[PDB]
């Protein structure tokens, strides 16, 4: 089944810029919950069916949606989350960095644009950056709650908007997370994830 | 693996109220194509469960419930249909008749109520009425496109509002459609549903 | 124009079930928010329609529903809230005990019903207890972010599920939050709204 | 007052791509629905305000953004028709055509890909060949029901995929639709509003 998978850093290897308690909580937390909802929908759908019992197993699917979108989305948070003295911050380079200008004008803009992006969600949410498959055309897309990037899309850099991501630091000061957590991206990360298939 | 059920009358029985060209499509077209998606994104999940990619089986959560809802709506739209020569129009009577006087007045009112919510989905929907699983009280809700009324509340007449359910026959009239449909519901079913929720 | 709602008590006269930090962000920072928010959408829709840019105008609207609805939300909020010493708590009385116990059978079943549907809202959101404005019937319902409780349903008593309501205290624990905030609800409020709706 | 537009053909004008049923239906039942619908919020959120009830303001919003929407919707939609004989149908020309190059590899891949968008609209909809406001990035684009396209994206080229806008001619066949429509959209107007 579905297991959490470990950081590859101690839960306050992102301050100051995220907080050890947010990152201990989100992880082993918030996302563990993620993980046991998703093998508990899987296993629903999977006894309903060989019950023939379509109804229930099409009334999981939301929480499949809700669940299976939260691990998949923090799975690949961690991933492009990273300590500023090492592989964090900073910004691209090469192929990632110049498709990057040619569909957002410079590096800064597309920041912009991502924060802007951000603030403009409506409750709980995700912003992300993602290619299409077929072309690589870079976009800016936001999602609702846990509803993931997936298709046509294919997922590059992930920002968590949920009030939980930052709340106990930042309290209401969203913004000031969306500036500070640009310290801690790993775009080694989101250029492996460009630069495949 | 699911099943378009088949009607238990012909295409065009429940003319004038709705044509038999709509009923054929409806069922044979439309129903059909949900039924096909509903087996394909079941077959879809596990095949991706066994590989341990919940990425993908995450991503078909919206697809399980598009057509997951088609099969069960559409499956109890038929059922509280009937040919007005027989069990199709009229009014409930008994425990049911008195369940709508209490929670709506009238049936008249009920009838008036629901061709209203019908009449206010904004896009594709369904309006239903429904019974609250732990005290019996009755209410009518909506849904969107084909989410099903599933949890607290048990569906127990349905009435399909997308425009291919009148299009053909109403064009852009949708109250004359909503009016007209009373005349072909089954309220021996519908009563059948109330006594076992 | 709208404006804030002064509390009718001390920021940390919920204590300890609501701390004082919270109540204060909750009212002059998110609510304040909202209330900004409503007259911007106000004064931008306005300036529109006077241009006659009706692509402006309508653009609005999500706005409108966002800062509007928590504006709403928030000072029904506030209203149905109180010390422990004083009209907070307990358990309400008179007409309104027993149309509980009409449609919940229980006070304390509707207590774990509401419990319930707070725990079962997937990212942001509301619970209510609202009265049907035609047949008196109570029901509990949830809703999205700040998508208010209008037209057939009155609203009567509402709980904050969004993170901020609890996150600074309880984390991620809400059901501590959900169960620890009855001891602060104003039942005399919901039966003022009661007997009005 | 917001206004039905005028379309700058003849009902039938459109056939055998879009009947002439469709057309009148769509034209002077459902947009001018849209029409009327949005005059309404309109004055009742203006009626609201005034008396300080801004419960009642913000209970306006749904229909204020549906039939809102409805009325850009249609207004561009008919904007992005023509005649084939004449204005309707073809490829577009220009860095519009160097765009779509860019961005979806040909024309060619860029229409199925909205073919695929369209077919893939679970419910009412739209989809919409879209530019960003500030980089001139194109997008392909899925709206439900009548949300609009507004902010940081401008909508260059619409279909709708409303049950409506095709039933009484292609029934369920949307497909059949979606391909057909081509033939009349009108990549002059397109062409206007990707150069601002
Ligand atoms: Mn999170
Ligand atoms: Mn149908
Ligand atoms: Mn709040
Ligand atoms: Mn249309
Ligand atoms: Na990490
Ligand atoms: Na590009
Ligand atoms: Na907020
Ligand atoms: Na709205
Ligand atoms: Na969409
Ligand atoms: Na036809």
């Amino acid at each position: 089944k579905a297991t959490l998978p470990d950081l590859k850093y101690d839960y306050g290897a992102l301050e100051p810029y995220i907080s050890a308690r947010i990152m201990e909580l989100h992880h082993s937390k918030h996302h563990q919950t993620y993980v046991n909802g998703l093998n508990s929908a899987l296993e629903a759908t999977a006894e309903a069916e060989a019950k023939g019992d379509f109804t229930k197993a099409a009334s999981l699917a939301p929480l499949l949606n809700f669940h299976g979108g939260g691990h998949l989305n923090h799975t690949l948070f961690w991933e492009n989350l990273a300590p500023a003295s090492r592989e964090g911050g900073g910004e691209p380079d090469g192929a990632l960095k110049k498709a990057i200008e040619a569909d957002f004008g410079s590096f800064e803009t597309f920041r912009k644009q991502m924060n802007a992006a951000l603030t403009g969600i409506q409750g709980s949410g995700w912003a992300w950056l993602a290619k299409d498959k077929d072309s690589g055309n870079l976009a800016i897309v936001t999602r609702a709650n846990q509803d993931p990037v997936t298709g046509q899309l294919v997922p590059l850099m992930g920002i968590d908007a949920w009030e939980h991501a930052y709340y106990l630091q930042y309290e209401n000061r969203k913004a000031e997370y969306f500036e500070a957590i640009w310290n801690v991206i790993n775009w080694k990360t989101v250029a492996q994830r460009f630069e495949k298939a």
